[PDB]
């Protein structure tokens, strides 16, 4: 119809209850679900669906043995469905490609696929599911994308790329498109030393996002973006709540504009939604490893260096596997306020499940409460032993 | 269009004809078929589907070991097309949640599914695809609901949910939401004892449940709703033609405001069609177990204690198993009345049939008929040995 | 829209061109293919899509022993889209049942399964998707209908049923529907000594029933009816080119008002177009079994006891195996005239290739030309020992 | 809406991105696939889809064994989504046969199929998804035709046929439909000396198909055709970079108006985009198998007979197998100019890869962009070695 446009702010967060949830690796164990990663969910003004870029073979197929592996010309952005699996017969395929993002601007919908070679990738923008824009890879190092939803606001939908070392200084940008057509650019400006995977949400026509220095940081850098002036700034989350994994342990005082030191090269997509006493913050329960998922209110995490934890949530045990995490919000939801929601990538198989020679995951995910809502874990629930 | 209002009384039941069965156990023996349990009927303006608790696995898939248990991170309801069965590929996932209820009000549906462990879980309220209430348990013990559709007169959907004890007295509430948010809630009042699992539905703007004391009664708690007033009344069916499930044998006379006693603590969701001479009881054949099932014409069972059957018609024969049953009945149909319709749930599996691991079920619906129909048992069909 | 109204004449037949072709026997070898029998075609306003009565089960489904057997509480009406398969995953159930018609009236569809135990079956007659009218079983031995597409003009929509014996008189009705109402029922009326499986089309509001003789005749009755005053006469092909299966060899002269003797209580349900010098003839090569089919131009065929071929078409080979067919046509496709089209089903598995404990089909359908069109034969395809 | 007119030239190719890929073989190792080949893809106003010829059979299924066959009574014209696999599920009919057509004339869709035995086949021309028009073959020798999409322009869709011998001269004609009936044909005309299986594209009302000399010439005949005055001429592409398979070593002077010689009797489907400097052509990179697949842009290749490369892009590496490959466009995208595309078959199995017993492809198929991207070689990615 028209563009939407962020008029909300966001509902106050006291739970979190589920959303959706679809059992893939366990329902797959016996039927026509393609090997999957980098899930996440995004929603239409008439209905939101479960994404994720598929490995382009089925779990028990012969071909999953390997699917460990990154980028390959067999893998696609497809869409299914909220909480249904990714099989072969009700997945949609948005474009091919390694790396993507995709959201609706009120009118339709706008996917983005970058693939190619470590040294010579490119993006191609897709809107109303028809190739409109290409962008060639301006670093030749693996260009690359979000991996979780992007916001509109009046059309314009801004997306966060990287290219270049993903274990020292890159070149990261922030593309304003509108109708799939790049409108204006950026270089990465602020004090966010490293960008990886952006995870973002809108409200009252300001974009946050929050992503992942891989280099340096196991506190989080934050992107905020003006979708109308068309400008951004970045910094850190303050909080000495740390959210990236492998992580050191949580100190008393974190760093507002600086990596906060520990652990080098590695990290997890995550995220959270920043919003003064409103703030919750999402991260693996292990220090060590992509294990369990916890929700913290951290009240002004991101502007207060000694914020600690007032409320909690747990997602997943400590006992099952996690990995990555972002977040969407139902734009086109009744109400005067956008209820946050996030999902969790639960990852089996390789590396840490070698007994099989295949890596996939399934997805939970959960939307906020008003409410005070008893808690439960969600894991993916598949026994590996029954692959064997 | 305009919300639905209960203005036709029901149509005169003088037999029932199929209406849907979906072979689901036989089917599933060679082909992508999600084991289920808890099922029912439920219809929107333009369709009529079948509904379940999944258990998050195919039938013949290894993790369908175990499905026996009834709440776990796994289940989720589910819709698909009427008569067909539920496969991996066809069925719609309304809501995450072991226990839950769904009715359309018109205009769109509200489908409501809980979660959680035993002493935390919630209730999550949709309404047009979307997550909008909550409510948290209020006894700490399994909260749970229908498990069979709940309805609607002008906006206003009732549903009764009970919260606590299922061998004592527990605390059963009657929720009544517009457009998936909360105008009010009751208390459970009369002169029910312990209710679970209502089977609803409506007429001339009244809505009847009939539904189950787990605790003492082998005769039916029945609650009837105005929902223009929001308010209700409980009491038993008065008939000695007891339809409880286990029960003791059929006396000369039944309890209008009692339990009738001689079995604890166990039962089966069941229903009924109270209206004075065409009134029409289901009930398994089998006093001690869930086998077969037959529909008998008690007329004025509600008031009379002392009324016995004037017709019957067999469903099921005792040689097989039967389960869960309930009432709903298309509200959009042409016509002067509305005409009853009911499911009968056929378990297979564990308990009973413990030569294998899992525990499912397939669907058999009828509808009334003013004709005097011949009748034929409608069994699952499927042969244990197979699966072996 | 408007109800549809047979105000076009046939187009001329000078050839059979190749309309559909399922290939459901060979495909089911390796994916989820439910086991039919009893196909037909019949077109919607805006799509024509392939029907059959579903065995409850997947031809490589364990539960597929014993598919020879005709009316079980597993049947269904099912339909699917034109040259599919009838997978357990795209068919769509109708109706319960072991015995169907269904004709869309151009404002929508009437569908009709009856089911029951031999003495006491009953038909259910569905309108847009609905039950609406039920009819008893009157003659208490396997009430039964067509097998194929129904036919209507300004809204009714006349069926022929029987019920009785299948090797003596029987009592056959013509049921005159109108919205999935009775309008009014006659009996059988005219020559016609036995019918069984009538095979439908109209022109010129006309409706022409080429049906079988069961008991005595191996020439095939024919009833026609008039849908404006609801009467209809009855009578035999006259023609000596004998179209049942099994029968005699041909004579010189047939018969017009008896059944023409040589073969009792058997025979195939079939077909024909007659339309003075356009008139067409189906029936099996074989005298003896159901194998092969051909099309034969017998101008006058009807009325003429002397009549004998002028063309021809072979449509399936001797050496291949054929089974039912019967006529549909698309009332709702674009120019002058109505393209005469019929199916024919292709059985395979018992009896005739008892290795396998399974029986079902495939389709293969034909629709009239203008031109004079080359012939190919079409078979089934599968390879049985595949199925070993 | 109304008819679509090719109004627009064509977009500047500067390179290609990738559009879709199913990665069928890979898939269909472990899910429902159906063999196929002779793909290509076709837009309508809303959605772009995958189409080919089926073989009747899953690539897992036994009757999966002799499918390097090109002509039985088994196949079909199918379309499914695009990038999905052609699975039993997904896979929609649009005719039966073993050559085909299709096009979108902006109001519906066009399709075309040919069957039957080599000396008797016949077309059917299907418009709106119904039977219209059927010409019988006239030179008795497998009537054929372009297996990629046709053109239309103003309602007038021309397509290519040929019927006669594919190793001397033939019967080739130009038909022009509208509403699938048949305005005009004519014989082929120009130096063309054997035309084959034609792909085609449209800009600025002319219609430009490459096709294949199978006879003798390794440079590709060309036909450009006017669909208002509804005349065509015919020639070579006078290039010397010829691009046929197998084929000579490329000689630095080609043939405009006679096959270029070296090779006889055999060729592969192919394409090219003919505008000025914006002409780009396809071809295997192995001149002696269809292996590898490359792009090169040739300068004025169509009218300079000693034109030679400036540019190109490596599509499939020459170490990895290819097939045919054809043009299509989206004529309903937005913008001011037609972006062209096209595919490439991967074809797998027989002949080159006899260890299995089946011949089967998937599809992989680019786009032009303006910008100079990194380019990425595109294979099947399958193991023959899983299907042992
Ligand atoms: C039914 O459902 C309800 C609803 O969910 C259940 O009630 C919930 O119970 C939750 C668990 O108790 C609770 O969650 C916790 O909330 C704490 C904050 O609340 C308390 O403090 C505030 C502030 O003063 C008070 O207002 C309030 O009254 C409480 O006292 C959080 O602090 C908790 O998180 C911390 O602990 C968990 C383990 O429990 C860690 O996993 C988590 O990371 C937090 O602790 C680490 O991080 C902090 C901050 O840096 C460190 O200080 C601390 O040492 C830990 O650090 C180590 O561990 C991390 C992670 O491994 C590692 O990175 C680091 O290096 C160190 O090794 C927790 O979130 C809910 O708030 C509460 N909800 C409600 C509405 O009440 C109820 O129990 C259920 N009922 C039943 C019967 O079960
Ligand atoms: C073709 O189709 C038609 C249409 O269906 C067939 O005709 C139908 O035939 C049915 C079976 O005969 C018949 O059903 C019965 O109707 C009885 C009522 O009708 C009779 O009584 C009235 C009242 O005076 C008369 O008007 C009428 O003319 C008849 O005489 C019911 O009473 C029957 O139900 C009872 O019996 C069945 C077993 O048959 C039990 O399973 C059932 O539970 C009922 O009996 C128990 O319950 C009562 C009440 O408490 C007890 O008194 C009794 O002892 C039984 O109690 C034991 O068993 C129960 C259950 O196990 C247990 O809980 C308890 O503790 C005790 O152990 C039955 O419903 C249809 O009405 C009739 N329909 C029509 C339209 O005619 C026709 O036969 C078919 N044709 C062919 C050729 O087959
Ligand atoms: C390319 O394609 C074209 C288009 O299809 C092919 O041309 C077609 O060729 C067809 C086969 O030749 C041909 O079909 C036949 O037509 C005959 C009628 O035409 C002839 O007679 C008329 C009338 O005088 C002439 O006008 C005309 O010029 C011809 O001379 C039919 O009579 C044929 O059917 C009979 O034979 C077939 C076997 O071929 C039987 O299966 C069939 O049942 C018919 O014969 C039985 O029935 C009759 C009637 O009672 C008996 O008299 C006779 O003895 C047979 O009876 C026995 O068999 C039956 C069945 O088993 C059994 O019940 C009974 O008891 C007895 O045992 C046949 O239909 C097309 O018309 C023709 N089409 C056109 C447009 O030309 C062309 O060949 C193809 N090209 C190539 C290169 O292959
Ligand atoms: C990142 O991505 C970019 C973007 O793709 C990459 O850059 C691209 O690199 C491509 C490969 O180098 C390049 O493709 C070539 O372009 C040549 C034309 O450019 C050159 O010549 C022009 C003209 O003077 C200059 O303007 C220009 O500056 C360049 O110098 C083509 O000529 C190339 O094709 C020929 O070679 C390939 C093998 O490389 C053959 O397969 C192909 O068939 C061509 O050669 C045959 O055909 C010709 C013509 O008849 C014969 O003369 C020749 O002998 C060959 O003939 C044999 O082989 C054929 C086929 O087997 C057989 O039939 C015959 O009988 C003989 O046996 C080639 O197309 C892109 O243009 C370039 N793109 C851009 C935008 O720059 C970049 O490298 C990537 N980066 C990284 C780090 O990898
Ligand atoms: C088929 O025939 C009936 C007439 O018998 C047509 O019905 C008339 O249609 C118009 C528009 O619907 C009404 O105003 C008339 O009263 C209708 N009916 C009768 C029964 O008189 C019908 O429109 C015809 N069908 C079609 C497609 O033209
Ligand atoms: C393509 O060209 C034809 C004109 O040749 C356009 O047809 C005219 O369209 C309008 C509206 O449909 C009619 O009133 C004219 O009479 C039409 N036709 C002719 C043949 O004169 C057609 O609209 C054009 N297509 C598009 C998408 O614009
Ligand atoms: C931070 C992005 N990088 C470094 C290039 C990764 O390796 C990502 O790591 C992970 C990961 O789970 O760590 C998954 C993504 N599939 C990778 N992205 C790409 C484009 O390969
Ligand atoms: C009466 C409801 N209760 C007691 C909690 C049950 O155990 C139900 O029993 C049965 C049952 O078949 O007896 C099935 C349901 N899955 C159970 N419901 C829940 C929420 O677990
Ligand atoms: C002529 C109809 N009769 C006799 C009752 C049949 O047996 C039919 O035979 C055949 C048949 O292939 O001969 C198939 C049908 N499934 C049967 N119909 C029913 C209702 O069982
Ligand atoms: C050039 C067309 N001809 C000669 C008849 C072919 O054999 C084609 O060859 C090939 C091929 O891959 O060479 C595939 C097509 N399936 C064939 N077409 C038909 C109609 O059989
Ligand atoms: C396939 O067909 C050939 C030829 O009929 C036969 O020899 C071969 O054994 C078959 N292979 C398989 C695997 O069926
Ligand atoms: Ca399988
Ligand atoms: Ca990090
Ligand atoms: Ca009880
Ligand atoms: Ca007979
Ligand atoms: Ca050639």
């Amino acid at each position: 119809r028209d563009f939407n446009n962020l008029t909300k702010g966001l509902c106050t967060i006291n739970s979190w209850h589920i959303y959706g949830k679809d059992n893939a690796v366990r329902i797959g164990e016996d039927s026509d679900v393609l090997v999957t990663r980098e899930p996440y969910v995004s929603c239409d003004p008439d209905e939101c669906r479960f994404y994720a870029l598929s490995q382009g073979t089925t779990i028990r197929g012969k071909h999953s043995n390997g699917t460990i592996h990154d980028r390959s010309q067999y893998r696609a952005l497809i869409s299914w469905p909220l909480s249904s699996p990714p099989t072969v017969y009700n997945s949609r395929v948005e474009c091919i490609g390694w790396s993507s993002t995709s959201c609706h601007d009120g009118k339709t919908r706008m996917s983005i696929c970058i693939s190619g070679p470590n040294n010579n990738a490119s993006a191609v923008i897709w809107y109303n599911r028809r190739p409109v824009t290409e962008i060639n890879t301006w670093a030749r190092n693996i260009l690359r994308t979000q991996e979780s939803e992007c916001v509109c606001h009046n059309g314009v939908c801004p997306v966060v790329f990287t290219d270049g070392s993903a274990t020292g200084p890159a070149e990261t940008r922030i593309y304003y498109f509108k109708e799939g057509k790049i409108l204006k650019w950026e270089p990465l400006a602020g004090t966010a030393k490293h960008i990886e995977e952006c995870s973002c949400y809108g409200e009252r026509a300001e974009i946050t996002c929050t992503c992942k220095d891989n280099w340096q940081g196991s506190n989080r850098p934050v992107i905020r973006i003006d979708p109308v002036a068309m400008t951004h700034t970045s910094q850190y989350i303050c909080s000495p709540v740390l959210t990236d994994n492998p992580r050191p342990n949580d100190p008393t005082v974190g760093k507002c504009n600086d990596p906060y030191p520990g652990n080098n090269n590695n990290g997890v997509k995550g995220f959270s939604y920043l919003d003064g006493v409103n703030t919750w913050l999402g991260r693996t329960i292990s220090i060590a490893s992509r294990s369990g998922y916890e929700m913290l209110k951290v009240p002004n995490a991101l502007t207060d260096d000694k914020s600690k934890p007032t409320q909690g949530q747990t997602i997943v045990l400590n006992t099952d596997w996690s990995g990555y995490s972002g977040s969407f919000m139902d734009y086109w939801a009744e109400g005067e306020c956008y209820r946050a929601c996030f999902y969790v990538e639960l990852i089996r198989g390789r590396p840490k499940e070698d007994k099989v020679w295949w890596t996939s995951n399934s997805i939970v995910s959960m939307c906020s409460s008003t409410e005070f809502l008893g808690q439960w874990d969600w894991p993916d629930g598949a026994k590996i032993e029954y692959f064997l």
